């Protein structure tokens, strides 16, 4: 009860901002690297852990606002940010950590959208290789230095949800109708590097929810908290499990060579519709990631105020040129999710939110005068502390130690094979 979350519409507007658009096409690859038994258990595991960490971020936001409003403060005409909460609760070293990590991740999450945009357009008009489509789409994305901000974020998310729901159910039904071939093989785990570069792509997937609660996070007065609101957290499962299971079931071990699943499906108007919807979706996730970087760069350089559109744009172009060169040089759609999710997501989404919560409520004085008692599904404090320590140690060893070695070895293998400035990655 009294969950500071809102009504049914705001509650579903939080599951809408659970971006799983682009990574949806690289999950059969991970299944072919792991097998059927490990692919499902790990998806459920990481989905539950992601929901837990999102809850942690929420309770920390509420704790900070509640502490600040008591000593005398007005939060009117001023939205709170993540690094501000970290600075207010822990100190300045945490304000530096939660800024460096959240800026590096936002830099590397747009290279991926540019790569995917240049990759999916190849399965409509394959007269120009993927590097020329990267030239063209980078020149198109370098025009976001003219769009100031977004006037509305509700409609974009509510349309992205449907654009994802069409593709996640085309990929399953087309694969079922196509059936199995004659002499396809489902070999499970063979090498270690492959198992652990698949597990990290699965870790990456379920950290997109908590990453938005670290940037926008709108909150308001509490409501009565109908308990049906929880049934919107487990709606990404009907998007990710059937589509990834039914493509691997049909196409076997031909997927450890094709990271984009559109390359195996038979061409039809439905496939063309899904490519276009995915392009429209991945063109929105690029601006929603490049806007905070623009804001932070303008604040840092000391030029927040600008009246002409020609001055803002011109000053705002050391931030989109490395996002372009990095997409041109390393165009590895699918092997890059593992590296990014092993080096940045494991710290941004999992270890830091659970370490801040452990370090905040250390003393009994901080635990008796708390803004929110422990939830109904976790009564004691020892339960929360044990769960946090487990999350920290697990993501530290399996997510960073093994995942890191495996994913970086795979990323270097791709460069050894295809070279730098590759012309067409995984084209016949
Ligand atoms: O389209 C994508 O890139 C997949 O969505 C995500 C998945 C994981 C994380 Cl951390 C962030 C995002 Cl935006
Ligand atoms: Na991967």
């Amino acid at each position: 009860f009294l969950w500071h979350g809102g009504s049914v519409w705001d509650a579903w507007f939080s599951c809408a901002s659970n971006q799983v658009a682009q990574v949806l096409l690289t999950l059969p690859y991970s299944f072919s690297q792991l097998g059927m038994l490990s692919g499902i258990v790990l998806q459920i595991f990481y989905g539950l852990l992601g929901s837990w960490t999102a809850y942690l971020i929420s309770v920390l936001y509420v704790e900070y606002r509640a502490r600040k409003e008591k000593e005398g403060k007005s939060f009117k005409n001023h939205v709170i940010q993540w690094f501000e909460v970290l600075d207010g609760l822990l100190g300045s070293y945490w304000k530096a950590l939660g800024l460096a990590f959240n800026c590096t991740f936002l830099l590397f999450g747009s290279v991926i959208q540019l790569i995917a945009c240049a990759s999916n357009i190849y399965y409509i008009n394959d007269h120009l290789d993927k590097r020329t489509w990267t030239y063209i789409f980078g020149a198109c994305c370098a025009t976001t230095v003219f769009i100031p901000s977004f006037h509305n974020y509700r409609i974009w998310s509510f349309l992205g949800l449907g654009m994802t729901t069409y593709t996640a159910w085309y990929l399953a039904i087309a694969s079922i109708i196509h059936g199995q071939a004659e002499g396809v093989k489902h070999s499970g785990p063979t090498k270690l590097v492959l198992y652990f570069t698949g597990a990290t792509n699965i870790l990456y997937t379920f950290g997109g929810h908590a990453v938005t609660v670290e940037i926008m996070h709108a909150m308001w007065k509490p409501q009565k908290f109908k308990y049906i609101y929880l049934m919107a957290t487990l709606y990404v499962f009907t998007l990710t499990i059937p589509s990834a299971a039914a493509v691997y079931w049909a196409f076997g071990d031909a997927l450890l060579d094709h990271s984009n699943a559109f390359s195996l499906m038979p061409k039809n108007a439905w496939r063309d519709a899904a490519v276009i919807l995915m392009l429209i979706h991945q063109f929105i996730t690029f601006g929603f990631a490049c806007t905070p970087l623009y804001f932070v760069w303008e604040k840092v350089i000391g030029m927040h105020d600008t009246k002409s559109i020609c001055l803002r744009a011109l000053a705002r172009l050391p931030v989109v040129i490395p996002i372009w060169f990095l997409a041109i040089i390393f165009p590895f759609f699918g092997p890059i999710n593992s590296a990014v999710g092993a080096l940045l997501v494991s710290f941004t989404v999992y270890i830091i939110p659970s370490l801040a919560h452990m370090l905040t409520y250390r003393s009994a004085s901080a635990r008796q005068n708390a803004a929110e008692k422990p939830p109904f599904f976790m009564p004691s404090w020892t339960a929360m502390y044990v769960l946090n320590a487990f999350v920290v140690v697990w993501v530290l060893i399996v997510g960073f130690g093994f995942g890191g070695w495996a994913s970086v070895t795979n990323f270097v293998r791709q460069v050894d094979t295809f070279g730098l400035f590759a012309k067409c990655y995984q084209c016949k």
